[PDB]
This record gives structure tokens, sequence and C-alpha cells, in this order.
């Protein structure tokens, strides 16, 4: 009827009514919680392929209603005309097209609704590039390049999303096959170990199999693998002057720069699906800026990622005989100091996990004030180091699925029929 | 019918069938998840019958005697008592099995690989607070074992009508007092300020120091609770020093060696044991991250960072993170040097994965609360962070219960 959330550090209690608008299942039941399952649910708002009218139109009506409500209308002439125009359009094309205002509203609100995103205080400050006129991989490359340049902004990063044509029947999908716009290759070495980023060994192999000539380094920016209108994907090298990179150095450990580490500045997620009023934008790359832990904890220290902890600890002369010396924890901190120090020294936008989590608490408070709630996935919001010394650790969160939303989708190479 | 959990670091996939036996609520709905809520929201004869049966059935199933003569007579015997007395009495075997399985079922506990090595102290014959004191003293001395810590639970008489509850008013058996000062500052453990006040009001004469072990506040049979000082020779404490920083010992930090939770309710076959203090040994982060560095707690981050010459002007220096690791190093180093059992969070989380995998193999699952299993520091560099976990409520279970001062109706005019 109304659920409260408490912050156990501050004793602030917030009352959530927004969850009454939740549309699709979380995966949880009264008898089992799936809050740590990465992909708990397959409940999707529309069937797999081109849906019937009684399937697509109710979702369309819901979103148009929501948008016109959002702008202090509902029932107005323009809203009632919009419904009938969406009605005729589905009647004659089995789909409908969003107005530019509706598209922008939907994209910002999918970011707003992203329960796993700690950076959502920025949600209304998103630059939306409408790419729905795109027809070819070359066009997608052009759009993505402009995205990267605008978003990077010589280090003063800007949040942006570029929205390619929506799904129609499923055989003409636009996809960015890359999971992120900028990632490093991963190479399976002859012995058995891995050079570069081990997460990308398979995508790297597709690219090589697709004709990419790997430089076979540890930080080879992958090509773009762009699919337009269901056709076979195409390789494009992003112009390197558009890929801003930060060499990682340490403010005290001078030997740290000699680890030869760098990272890219633009996190740009490109494998997710943006759903608005039953429409599915299968190619919608979006970018913001890094929280330092993403690089420094996960990218650098995950065992199946760059896995640098041991080498850093070595150089720090740490007791690595046993776990109880906390050599992993000590190196982990120094690595994340270096990552933040390097990005800040190069004037590349980055936020530490203390600032970001504090911002998110403030965002929650704003959202509960004006919206009646804020869906938040504690498992993802709490940073992967020093959790309890960040405010979000002590903050209860309600997780629910609002629409518009970003959704996961199958990797294209599991589903694409090659021509 | 089946549910799979994946470990994204290893790709191991386990198949959970055990969840089909859960019966209590999780608090979540099909449309809202409440996985991060700390606390999401007496039995009659007819309520008690199926709960008892369910537990007796599971007990005899565990010992491969389901359907047996002994199983069927026990069921009939339990039914007699519920009909006669509106309640029943567990056999000793059932009490031990029930207590161990409440631990085994504690979704929030990372130390469950040890669940079957639980020393169960039956104190259901206790009738007075003096008696509880005696039981708790023996519990502490046994558990503490001169630093070689052993898991133990002492189970006091079950709830009858709710008017005669046994309660340990302490949240834990060993805790340090907290005193608020006129100037607003806090001396000791700020968490225990309220409970320290209750004790002082009950007549406790506080030393007013930083690490005063609180007295036990013990309630027997629904009577007013009574104060007892744990004999100081039974409270094993560890002075915290750092292997590298000579100055760390100068912070005057110490901690007690025995973590012993005493405010929970043990529920076995529908019976409620409102006083069941249990203890194990510490994971270092409980002291080094939570006890010492929570802003609401001892809050020594700035002090330690200060002595570390850290730049505390900007968060992005990660001074808090850096100071936090050192504090937790000191905590582990101190206990190990004094040969007091402790486990670091890497070893603990690794054992829990082994445990969880074994439990999936021998039991069909392992309810686990990721929000609690993941340590409060260095989260993703432990294996549990990457482990998908299903959370569900099996019984026997440990349950929260109201604090006694919020419910107790005082007798003494
Ligand atoms: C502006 C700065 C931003 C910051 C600091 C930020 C931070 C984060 C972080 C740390 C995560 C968890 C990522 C991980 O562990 O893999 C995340 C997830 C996410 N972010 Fe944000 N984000 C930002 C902008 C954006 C924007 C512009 C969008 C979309 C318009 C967005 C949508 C999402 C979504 C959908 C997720 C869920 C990821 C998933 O389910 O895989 N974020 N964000
Ligand atoms: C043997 C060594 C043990 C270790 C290393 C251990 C470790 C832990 C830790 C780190 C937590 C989280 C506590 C917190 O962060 O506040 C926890 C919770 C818990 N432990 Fe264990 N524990 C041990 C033994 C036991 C025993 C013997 C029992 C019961 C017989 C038990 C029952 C519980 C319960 C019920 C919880 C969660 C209670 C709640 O919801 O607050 N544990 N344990
Ligand atoms: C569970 C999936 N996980 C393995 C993905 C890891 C990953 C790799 C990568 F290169 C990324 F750019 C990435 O972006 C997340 C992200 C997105 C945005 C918009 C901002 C920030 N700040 N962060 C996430
Ligand atoms: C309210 C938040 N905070 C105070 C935690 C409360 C709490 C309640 C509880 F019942 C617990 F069992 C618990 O576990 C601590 C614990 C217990 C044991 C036996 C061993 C270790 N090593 N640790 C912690
Ligand atoms: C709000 C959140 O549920 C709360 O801070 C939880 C998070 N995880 C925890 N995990 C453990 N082990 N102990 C705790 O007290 C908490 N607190
Ligand atoms: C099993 C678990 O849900 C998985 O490791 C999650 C945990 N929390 C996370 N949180 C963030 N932000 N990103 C992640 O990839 C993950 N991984
Ligand atoms: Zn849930």
């Amino acid at each position: 009827r109304f659920l409260k959330v408490k912050n156990w550090e501050t004793e602030v209690v917030l009352t959530d009514t927004l969850h009454l608008k939740s549309t699709l299942e979380t995966g949880c039941t009264e008898y089992i919680c799936m809050g740590s399952i990465m992909h708990p649910s397959q409940h999707a708002r529309r069937p797999e392929d081109v849906a019937t009218k009684d399937q697509l139109f109710p979702l369309a009506k819901e979103f148009i209603d929501q948008y016109y409500s959002s702008i202090k209308r509902f029932g107005s002439k323009a809203h009632m005309e919009r419904l009938e125009e969406v009605n005729k359009e589905i009647d004659t094309t089995s789909t409908y097209q969003l107005k530019d205002t509706e598209l922008i509203y939907g994209a910002k609100h999918a970011w707003r609704n992203a329960s796993r995103c700690v950076g959502r205080i920025q949600w209304s400050k998103l630059q939306v590039f409408d790419a729905r006129d795109c027809t070819t991989a070359h066009g997608m490359f052009n759009y993505i390049c402009n995205h990267v340049k605008y978003a990077t902004n010589k280090g003063n990063l800007r949040s942006a999303i570029t929205i390619f044509p929506q799904r129609t029947d499923g055989k003409h999908d636009f996809r960015v096959w890359n999971s992120q716009l900028i990632r490093y290759a991963g190479y399976k070495q002859p012995d058995g170990s891995t050079l570069g980023d081990p997460a990308n060994v398979q995508f790297t192999e597709i690219c090589i199999q697709q004709g990419w000539k790997p430089p076979r380094g540890r930080f080879d920016v992958l090509p773009l693998l762009l699919q337009a209108n269901g056709n076979d994907p195409e390789l494009f090298q992003i112009p390197p002057e558009l890929v801003l990179e930060v060499p990682i150095r340490h403010p005290k450990f001078e030997w740290f720069k000699d680890l030869g580490l760098k990272w890219y500045g633009l996190p740009a997620v490109s494998n997710m699906l943006l759903e608005i009023g039953g429409l599915e934008f299968s190619a919608c790359p979006f970018s913001g800026w890094y929280m330092g832990t993403e690089i420094g904890v996960r990218d650098y220290c995950d065992n199946s990622r760059y896995n640098i902890l041991e080498e850093v600890a070595k150089k720090m002369n740490l007791d690595m005989r046993k776990t109880s010396s906390l050599w992993k924890d000590q190196a982990l901190v120094e690595i994340n100091i270096a990552v933040l120090y390097s990005f800040q020294s190069d004037k590349v936008t980055i936020v530490d996990h203390h600032s970001a989590t504090e911002s998110f608490i403030k965002h929650m408070e704003n959202e509960y004030r004006c919206r009646g709630g804020c869906p938040a996935d504690w498992v993802w919001i709490v940073p992967p180091m020093s959790g309890s010394i960040t405010p979000v650790f002590h903050q209860e969160m309600l997780n629910y699925r609002l629409t518009p939303s970003f959704e996961y989708q199958p990797d294209p190479w599991n589903t694409h029929v090659w021509k």
C-alpha cells in the first residue's frame, strides 16, 4: 500500500508509492528473492516478433498517456490525436513512430528508471542523438563517431545516447555487436594465458575472423562491428584521435607508471535495448563517465579481467603468503587512487565512489520528494570496494521495473543468420 | 521446478531445488524486490500441529527414519502434548538438530561451513536469571576456550504464553558500553548508548571508559531482568596493534574475542526460544570495518588516516579506503598474534563458496543473502561477489524479535 525504506546511518525513512506503477516481474516472489541474480526475469512487455494490434497498442497507449501526463496534459487535444495517430499507424504498419519529444522523454526516463545505475542524478541532462534515419553500417559508424566526439568533449565528458531505428520484425535489427563502444581486445595466448582483456576474447575472435588485423597488444582498441537492417555486421576502426585514453600513474608510487597501464575515458554501453511504449531500439549506445572503481576494481582486479593485483602487490613489497595480510585490499586501494589521480590530472571527467554514492543518496531523496520513489538495485549500487564506508551501503532500496527502460538482449552472434 | 544460479567469475552453475521447501515470506513480491530491507514484514494448537509435524518429518527424514515406527510414535506423542498442553517439548536430539539447522538455514551467515560443528547447551531447565547467568558464563568459558574459539548455543526455555519469556536483554553477550557526554560527544561504543543507559538505570555502576564490558541483563520467566557482571577472567580481549605502524597501539584500541549474538529468536517446529545466545568467532571486517569505521560506531577513520599523513581534503585521495585496510590488517594481525581465532574475509568467503557448492550437491540448495554475505570492504575481490545466490526462508530459523525494553511490562513498583 506504501513501502518505507530506512537509512540505518541517518535514520531517514522514505515512503515509496512509485512502485505501484511497476509493470513487469522482478523475478522475486513472496517465497524467494532473486535480488542477486544478474538476469532474474524474462518477462517482456511484447512477444518476440512483430506483435498483433491488441499486443502493441496497449503498451503504446500507456507510454503516450505517461508522456502527456508528464507534461501537464492528459486528455488534451494533442494527446487524443496522438492516440488515434498511433492507432492508425499500428493499423497500417504494425508499429508506430515516436515524436522527437517522446523519444527524448523516453530515453531520459529509461536512464531515470535504471535501478542499477548509481549515476542517475544526472538523468535529465542527457543529450539524445536521433539516428532513426540510419540505413547502413557506414551510417551507424558515422553516428557513433559523432557520439564519441560529442560525448568525449576533450575530457569534459557529456552524457549522450544515439538511437538507431527501432526493431520491426526481428530480421532487420540494428545492432552494435560490441558490448561497449570502446573496449580492449583479448588474445588467447599459445601457452594458455590471455593477453589484453580476457572478457573480450570471443568478441576479439569474431573481429579477427571478420578480417580485423589485431596488433596483438594489451590495449588494442577493438573495431566497431556494426549491423544495420539485419545485414551482416561490418568492421570499422574508430579514429584513434576520438578515443581518449588516460595513462595510469600514481601520485606517490613512481614505479606505477611503469606497469604500462592505460584506460579509455568514455564508458559507452552499446549492447542494451531501449524499450519505449512497446517499441524496441536494439541499437542505442549510451555513454556517461566512469566511476573510478569500474576501471580500478572491476576492469583491473577481477580475476577473469586484467587481474593485475598480484603484480601491483609485488611492486609494493607486500606479504603475499596468506590472505590475512590483506595485500589484495591494499593494492586494490592504491590502484584506485592511481586511476582517479590519472583521470583528474588529465582533466578527464571521473567520479570516485564516495562522491558518486553520496550523489545517489541525494538523488534518491530528490526522487522520493517529487516522484514518490526511486527504483534502486542495492547489489549494483553499492561500490565493489569499501562498501560500508559509502552511504549507499546503509541505505535500504526498493527495486522495481518501470518503463521506459533499458533491457538486456541476446548477443547478436548467438542469433544472427549470416548472409 | 528448478532454479539455476551462476557464478560469473567461474561460470559454475548450481541447480536449486531446496527452495521448493521454503514457507516463510521473504518480503518481496512478484513486482517489488526488498532484498536490501534489513527487517521486512503465541501459536494456537491448530497453528502448532502442522509446524510440529513438518519439523518432526524433516528430522526423521534427516536421520533416514522417515515413516519408521519411532517417527510415527513421535508424531503421535507430539500431537498428544499439543492437545494436552497447547505446546510440546523437543527431545534433545531434535533440539540439537533444530539448532544446527537454524544455523545451516541462516541466509545472512557467511560462516555456515561450520554449521554441523555446533555445541548445543540445553538450558531448558533454567528458571531464574541467576541460572541464566550461570549458563551464559559456562557458554562463554567453553566457547572462548583460551582463544581457540568453538561455536556454541545455549537454549533457554521456549515461549509459553508470551508473558513468561526468557530474554537476554543484551544484543550480544560481550559488548562495550557507550556513554553520551553533555557536549554531545560519545565515549565508548555509540551503538550501545541506549542499552548502557538501561543498565545504569538498573543499578550498574559504569567505569565510564572506552571499553567497559557491559553487564548481562537477564530475564527469566517474564520477570524483571536482572544485572550480572561477567567475570572479567572469562572475557577474552585482544589489544589492537599494527605489524608496521608502531603508533597504532597508541590508539588504545582493543576488542573482545567472542562474538555472541543474544537478541535473536530460535524457531524450531513452531516452538519459540526467545533466549538462545549463540557464538562463533569473528570475521575481521566485522570489527575492522563495521565496529571501528562505521560513522555511527567507533569511527576511527579520520584518526587513523591522520596518523597515516593521508591527504584528507578530497575523497578521491581514497584516504578512508586506505585507512580502512590498515585497520583491518591490524585487527587480523592482533588476533592472530594472540592466537585468538579470527578469519579474514577472503578466507571466509572462499569457504562459504565451497560450503554453498557442497550444500547444493548434498541438499539441493543453500539460501544466501548476497547483501549480507558480501563483506563490507573489497567486495568484488572476494568470490561471493560474483556468486549468484537465491534467498529463501527455511525453518528451523533464527528470527528477529522486538527489543525487550520496548515490550517488557515492569513488575517492580
Ligand atoms: C553520467 C555518468 C554515469 C555514471 C557515473 C554511471 C555509473 C554507473 C555504474 C557504476 C553502473 C554499474 C556498471 C557496472 O558495474 O557495470 C551503471 C549502470 C548502468 N547505467 Fe549508469 N552511469 C552514468 C551514466 C549513465 C547513462 C547516461 C545511462 C543511459 C542513458 C546509464 C544507464 C545505465 C544502465 C542501464 C545501467 C545498468 C547496467 C546493466 O544493467 O548492465 N548510465 N552506471
Ligand atoms: C563459526 C564462525 C562464524 C562466523 C565466522 C560468522 C560470520 C558471520 C558474519 C560475518 C555475519 C554477518 C554479521 C554482520 O555483518 O552483522 C553473520 C551473520 C549471522 N550468523 Fe554467523 N558466523 C559464525 C557463526 C554463527 C553461529 C554459530 C550461528 C548460530 C548458531 C550464526 C548465525 C548467524 C546469523 C543468524 C546471522 C545473521 C543474523 C542477522 O540476520 O542479523 N553464525 N555470521
Ligand atoms: C555486468 C556487465 N559488466 C561486465 C560490464 C562491465 C562494463 C565494461 C565496460 F567497458 C563499460 F563501459 C561498462 O559500462 C557501465 C557504465 C555505463 C555508463 C553509461 C556509465 C558508466 N560509468 N558505466 C561496463
Ligand atoms: C543490526 C546490524 N548488526 C548489528 C548485525 C546484527 C546481527 C544479528 C545477528 F543475529 C547476528 F547473528 C549477527 O551476526 C554476527 C555474528 C554472529 C556470530 C555467531 C559470529 C560472527 N562472526 N558474527 C549480526
Ligand atoms: C541497507 C542495507 O540492507 C544494510 O546496510 C545492510 C547491508 N548489508 C549488511 N551486511 C552485513 N553483513 N551486515 C549488515 O549489517 C548489513 N547491513
Ligand atoms: C552475482 C552478482 O549479482 C554479480 O557479481 C553482480 C554483483 N553486483 C554487481 N554490481 C555492479 N555494479 N556490476 C556488476 O557487474 C555486478 N555484478
Ligand atoms: Zn527480492
